[PDB]
């Protein structure tokens, strides 16, 4: 299908964004949208891809689901990117919402590399 630069959105196409500039990292398997970030990997890693000395990735671990996110939502927000989704609500429960994550991400993935114009 074609697409004249016409709001591009795809399930694949943010799958392998995380995947790709996360693709020389460690422990990095972005298999899911809801644990895969559940306890903010993903969420580091990229940060971490264009500017390592913004996040403690270097250091970082599943252990963290809260600051894991919090890092992120501090970093990302830090540019301009509005803050949607909480670091303590992913402890709060179990599994996260696969509608609102996907939501944030692609805004992180559109700032870097421009498409969707909300607004």
């Amino acid at each position: 299908g074609s697409s004249g630069s016409s709001g591009p959105n795809a399930s694949q196409s943010l799958l392998v964004w995380c995947k790709e500039v996360t693709k020389n990292y460690r422990g990095v398997k972005i298999t899911n949208f809801t644990t895969s970030w559940r306890n903010g990997l993903s969420f580091c890693a990229i940060l971490h891809h264009f500017r390592p000395d913004l996040i403690d990735y270097k250091s970082l671990n599943p252990q963290d689901i809260k600051e894991n996110n919090k890092k992120a939502y501090d970093g990302f927000a830090s540019i301009g990117i509005s803050r949607l989704l909480e670091p303590s609500d992913m402890v709060l429960l179990a599994i996260p919402d696969k509608l609102t994550v996907m939501t944030y991400l692609y805004q992180i993935r559109a700032h870097f590399s421009s498409g969707p114009s909300s607004g």
